[PDB]
This record gives structure tokens, C-alpha cells and sequence, in this order.
């Protein structure tokens, strides 16, 4: 028994072809089964033919005869169908509303999640359907990881480099840091974990969670995790207050957090508040500063990534009493300077999926562009708070959608929070970039921030751009542009001070080639997010949807504190770079 996800109607049915098996009421179950290929139905039992060796599962060909279900062929003389009068048969057969359209829920139930439209619907549908869609998606994502062939260690060529043997009659996943493996050692009568791993074309380079002497027969699978059902909405119902509520502001603050006093008050005068923090505008500074402005306030800081929760801890470590902080960790090496897994501690720092059920004065969720509606619901499910602050930047990178291939995913469709920030704007905006040279700030202010992002620093006169298409080669799942790396090699010989630069590209393969030919440290734009470097060398590599995504370009060029060389493929972003142009040697 449960709740129709369209009617909320109390029902004893679930769609057996829907991977999540939503509860559907008589009405909605019918309206679902007669309008889609979804025809298995589950009650306190499965609507299947209890006759011996008949495969009839379809609910539109089944009859309740006695207290056992049967198809046309097997049914007893006295039987009624299971599926007639616009209602499939089950408990609570009287209480059952329906819907003017079931269209959206059918699409969510039956889409494969390859098309943009699927993610758009999941972010414009009713809130109950936002939850259903978020589960359906995450479970579809986790199942697709199983369709991947097992990789097995054939040969250990070196230390940090392997030969992989791959399960036949299955595809192999891409080898970039968006595919994280778990290893396993072969045992008597089962297997045990040996850490998480990542791979890259070599033979294969492997970067593992722990160190080992892993030997032949050790094998690797993308570990999938059981997706829980979602209860809580992605956003609580909003409220606006006329005073600050349940928070007691400090009387003496420091001139370090004084630019945020207005904003911290706003946080106290509404139930939740959206903060857009462009690159190096001070999001974490803002987030810790909030504590000092409400010193009695209990504050759970949360984010999707260990990395993001840890950067909050690093900042906390410099301003908040250590004894009054705790890092929640489930039984990967994360921040270890606060008492571990102490929930009743004033300042709790914890990833979303490891959050305890607990209350707080304020909840600070960071790097929000990386949150899915799934994570939103979980936070609301685990944390009841007087005040929720969602810090992030919808002009930065979302969570990867591995299944997505047809269309691009717009920032207004990353999650419920980013939808709000792109449609009604954010509650607050950190408008001054402390990190980048003026040229980079000017460029992205115009590009993605409506010309409201101002440069704290001057022009560096150290930002350059070159238009060089060069030559694009493709390996299995990545791009390489050797002539763009050539141009960078030639620039470095003439500009040797740039040897302190990081190499960023939108492809880990370009990165690998660059590493061998330049010996610059490398990041993918995605791997670079929330990191700063004095000098950055960016090769666009291709003119793809991927390499020209304005949010990826935004993150790419905002990693520089002092100077940047962009070797560009795309005439459009090339022309949008307010940088000194360079001719080709
Ligand atoms: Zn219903
Ligand atoms: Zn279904
Ligand atoms: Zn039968």
C-alpha cells in the first residue's frame, strides 16, 4: 500500500514495468497501463496468471477468479477482469481522483534519459514528479553502469600502469575521472574491495584510492549503489519574514565579513535563499562568515563532494573554534582535523549522502550547480532547518549526466535551485571577483553574468588568445589536437616564465598528450572547478557542443589569477575573449 505519485490517492498498486515501481491508484494505474507499454502491475501480490506455466503478466488480459489472478484462457467461470471501467482492480477502489493529463508521468516513466527534453520535463513537472523522475533517472544511471564489461588485470607492466582484459559481449566504459571503478581481489569463495580507482589510455594509467601491489586476476567494476525512494521536496515552501527569525546577530563583526552583513540579514528574513558566487567572489568566506554573524546558530554545512565539504572545513579551520566543529564520514581520505561523526556538534560538515537526520539553525548547501534534484530532496529529508542557504553559480558546471547525448542541458534545468536563480534571479550576488585579471572578469561578466561581475584586480596584460583549428584526432571517447599542443610548446620556448602554468583542456586525452610533450600539470575544466592557478594554458581542442559550452568556458578561463593563453577552435568564443590576440608562427 502507498500513495499514487499523481493523485496521492491511497492505493495498493505499483507499476511492475516502472523501474522504481511507483504506487499508482486504480485511476492513475489504468490511465498509465492503457497509454503505455507498461502492463505489469503489482499489489500485495503481482497481477500475474496464478495458473501453472502461463506467462500472462499484462493486466489488460487478467481476471480475479476466487482470490487468485488468471488470464482469459485459465480463468474460472466466476471472475471479473483486473483492468476495466478506467480503473485497475485493487484496495481503496472508491478513493481515487485521477488527472486531466498523465502525459508527463508516462514520459518520465518511459524515457531512456538520452535526450535533453527528459531532464527539462524532470525540472518543469509537478514536485511529486520531480522526485519520481530523480529516482527513475538515478536508478536508470546505476543500472546502465552494470551493462559495462568487467575490466580484469592481465599483466602489471609497472607501478601506476596496467594491462586490462575486458568481459566479452558487453561495451567498455570511457576511461576518464567521470568513471570511478572499484577493484576486487579473488578469494576462496567470494571477493573483497581493494579501494576505488580511475583509468586513462596508457596498457592503462590508473590513479587509485589507496596504494597496493595489485596483481593479475584483480578486477574492476563501476560500483553502483541502491537508490532510496525520495519523500522530501527539492525546495521547502518559501517564506519571507519581516524581522530576522530564530537567529541572534553579533553586535561586533570584523571588516572581513562586513560586506556580507546585509546578505546575512536577508538569510534570516526568509526560509531559504539563493547566493550566486562567480569565480573567486568569496562563497566559502560568505558561508563561514555567516557563523560569526550568527554565533549561537547551529550550522550544518553540506555539499555533494567530499572536496567541497573539505574546502568549507579548510575555511572553517581559520575562523571557527575547532572544538565546536565535526566532520561526518561514513564507515576516500577527507579532512581529518575535527572530531569525526559528532552530530550534536555546533558546526557540522558532511556530504549530502552521509547526512544524519537532524535539525539545525542554518543549513549551508555549497557548489549548488553540481546538485541534482535527488540531492536537494535528501537534504530536505535529513535536515529540518529554520534557514536554508544554497550557495553556488548556475554559470559553472553541473553534475555530469552520463546518459545524456541529444541536446544540451541549460543551467535553468540543472536543479530546482538553479531553475530559480535563472528564472527569478538569485536572492544574493557576490559581484566582485578577487582572483582573475580584469580581461578575464570583463569577458565572463559579459559572457554569463549580465555585466554585473566587477574586477577587484587590474588588467594583467598577461591574457592572450590565438585562433588555431589545427588537426583533430579521435580515440575511443576523447579528442586530441596535437598542433594546438604544438603551438603551446612553441609559445613556451618564447615565454619560458609560462612553464609554471597549469594545462587545461576539455578532454583528458588532450591532457595526456600535453603532459608528455609540455610536462605542465594538467586538469580537465571539470577537474579544475574550484581551483585557482597563477597561469593557465587552455587549448579548446575541438568546436564541439562540449568544448563550446559557455559554462565550461566560464570555469576554464576563471582559473587564472595572473595570466592565461587560450588556443581557440571556435570563432564565437574567440571573438568573445577580451584578450590580446596573437598571430600563428
Ligand atoms: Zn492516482
Ligand atoms: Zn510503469
Ligand atoms: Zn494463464
Amino acid at each position: 500500500v502507498g500513495a499514487c505519485v499523481l493523485c496521492n490517492s491511497q492505493t495498493s498498486l505499483r507499476c511492475g514495468a516502472c523501474i522504481r515501481r511507483p504506487f499508482l491508484c486504480c485511476k492513475c494505474c489504468y490511465d498509465h497501463v492503457i497509454s503505455t507499454s507498461h502492463k505489469l502491475v503489482l499489489s500485495v501480490n503481482p497481477y500475474v496468471c496464478n495458473a501453472p506455466g502461463c506467462d500472462v503478466t499484462d493486466v489488460t488480459q487478467l481476471y480475479l477468479g476466487g482470490m487468485s489472478y488468471y488470464c482469459k484462457s485459465h480463468k474460472p467461470p466466476i471472475s471479473f477482469p483486473l483492468c476495466a471501467n478506467g480503473q485497475v482492480f485493487g484496495l481503496y477502489k472508491n478513493t481515487c481522483v485521477g488527472s486531466d493529463n498523465v502525459t508527463d508521468f508516462n514520459a518520465i516513466a518511459t524515457c531512456d534519459w538520452t535526450n535533453a527534453g527528459d531532464y527539462i520535463l524532470a525540472n518543469t513537472c509537478t514536485e511529486r514528479l520531480k522526485l519520481f523522475a530523480a529516482e527513475t533517472l538515478k536508478a536508470t544511471e546505476e543500472t546502465f553502469k552494470l551493462s559495462y564489461g568487467i575490466a580484469t588485470v592481465r599483466e602489471v607492466l609497472s607501478d601506476r600502469e596496467l594491462h586490462l582484459s575486458w568481459e566479452v559481449g558487453k561495451p567498455r566504459p570511457p576511461l576518464n575521472r567521470n568513471y570511478v571503478f572499484t577493484g576486487y581481489r579473488v578469494t576462496k569463495n567470494s571477493k573483497v574491495q581493494i579501494g576505488e580507482y580511475t583509468f586513462e589510455k596508457g596498457a592503462v594509467v590508473y590513479r587509485g584510492t589507496t596504494t597496493y601491489k595489485l596483481n593479475v586476476g584483480d578486477y574492476f567494476v563501476l560500483t553502483s549503489h541502491t537508490v532510496m525512494p525520495l519523500s522530501a521536496p527539492t525546495l521547502v515552501p518559501q517564506e519571507h519574514y519581516v524581522r530576522i527569525t530564530g537567529l541572534y546577530p553579533t553586535l561586533n563583526i570584523s571588516d572581513e565579513f562586513s560586506s556580507n552583513v546585509a546578505n546575512y540579514q536577508k538569510v534570516g528574513m526568509q526560509k531559504y535563499s539563493t547566493l550566486q558566487g562567480p569565480p573567486g567572489t568569496g562563497k566559502s568566506h560568505f558561508a563561514i562568515g555567516l557563523a560569526l554573524y550568527y554565533p549561537s546558530a547551529r550550522i550544518v554545512y553540506t555539499a555533494c563532494s567530499h572536496a567541497a565539504v573539505d574546502a568549507l572545513c579548510e575555511k572553517a579551520l581559520k575562523y571557527l573554534p575547532i572544538d565546536k566543529c565535526s566532520r561526518i564520514i561514513p564507515a576516500v581520505e577527507c579532512f581529518d582535523k575535527f572530531k569525526v561523526n559528532s552530530t550534536l556538534e555546533q558546526y557540522v560538515f558532511c556530504t549530502v549522502n552521509a547526512l544524519p537526520e537532524t535539525t539545525a539553525d542554518i543549513v549551508v548547501f555549497d557548489e549548488i550547480s553540481m546538485a541534482t534534484n535527488y540531492d536537494l530532496s535528501v537534504v530536505n529529508a535529513r535536515l529540518r532547518a529554520k534557514h536554508y542557504v544554497y550557495i553556488g553559480d548556475p554559470a559553472q558546471l553541473p553534475a555530469p549526466r552520463t546518459l545524456l547525448t541529444k541536446g544540451t542541458l541549460e543551467p535553468e534545468y540543472f536543479n530546482s535551485v538553479c531553475r530559480l536563480m535563472k528564472t527569478i534571479g538569485p536572492d544574493m550576488f557576490l559581484g566582485t571577483c578577487r582572483r582573475c585579471p580584469a580581461e578575464i572578469v570583463d569577458t565572463v561578466s559579459a559572457l554569463v553574468y549580465d555585466n554585473k561581475l566587477k574586477a577587484h584586480k587590474d588588467k594583467s596584460a598577461q591574457c592572450f588568445k590565438m585562433f588555431y583549428k589545427g588537426v583533430i584526432t579521435h580515440d575511443v571517447s576523447s579528442a586530441i589536437n596535437r598542433p594546438q599542443i604544438g603551438v603551446v610548446r612553441e609559445f613556451l620556448t618564447r615565454n619560458p616564465a609560462w612553464r609554471k602554468a597549469v594545462f587545461i583542456s576539455p578532454y583528458n586525452s588532450q591532457n595526456a598528450v600535453a603532459s608528455k610533450i609540455l610536462g605542465l600539470p594538467t586538469q580537465t575544466v571539470d577537474s579544475s572547478q574550484g581551483s585557482e592557478y597563477d597561469y593557465v594554458i587552455f587549448t579548446q581542442t575541438t568546436e564541439t557542443a562540449h568544448s563550446c559550452n559557455v559554462n565550461r568556458f566560464n570555469v576554464a578561463i576563471t582559473r587564472a589569477k595572473v595570466g592565461i593563453l587560450c588556443i581557440m577552435s571556435d570563432r564565437d568564443l574567440y571573438d568573445k575573449l577580451q584578450f590580446t590576440s596573437l598571430e600563428i608562427p
